[PDB]
């Protein structure tokens, strides 16, 4: 119907540093049909949302222990389709166009390999992100290990 409120909610720092954003399609055994959700790339955890307004992500994933990334030819549409190989379970991912794909894929490979893929098609203005995003997660490396047990 409608909502009402008096105040501005514009924070800069929340929990994890933002790297990328765009409507991503999630697919996992059972889904059957790629799900739509405002996916957000942060640190090394994929956060799925429903709307920018939403503060609490409807659901989130994890690709920190990513084992690798596969590609699916899929002769039909020229898009980027890869599967997130995890040491626990695999998950399907999809974008809107090849562009976004290369973006995520790259961005991910960056927030997974702890480096930057030089085998992409992105530009010098996009690659930077990969570099930045990297250095961004790099710091994380600082306090990551298990502090005592």
């Amino acid at each position: 119907g409608s909502s009402g409120s008096s105040g501005q909610e514009r924070l800069k720092i929340t929990a994890l540093p933002l790297y990328f954003e765009g409507f991503l399609l999630i697919k996992r055994s059972g889904y059957r049909e790629y799900e739509h959700y405002w996916t957000e790339l942060r640190g090394t955890t994929l956060f799925f949302y429903t709307d920018k307004k939403s503060i609490i992500y409807v659901d989130k994933l994890d690709i920190v222990d990513l084992t690798c990334l596969t590609e699916q030819n899929s002769t039909e549409k020229n898009c980027a389709k890869f599967t997130l190989v995890l040491p626990k379970e695999e998950v399907q991912l999809k974008t809107e166009n090849t562009e976004s794909g290369e973006e995520w894929r790259g961005f991910i490979l960056t927030v997974t390999e702890l480096s930057v893929p030089q085998n992409v098609s992105l530009l010098p203005g996009q690659v930077i992100k990969l570099h930045e995003v990297l250095e961004r997660e790099k710091k994380r490396r600082i306090e990551s290990g298990p502090s005592s047990g």
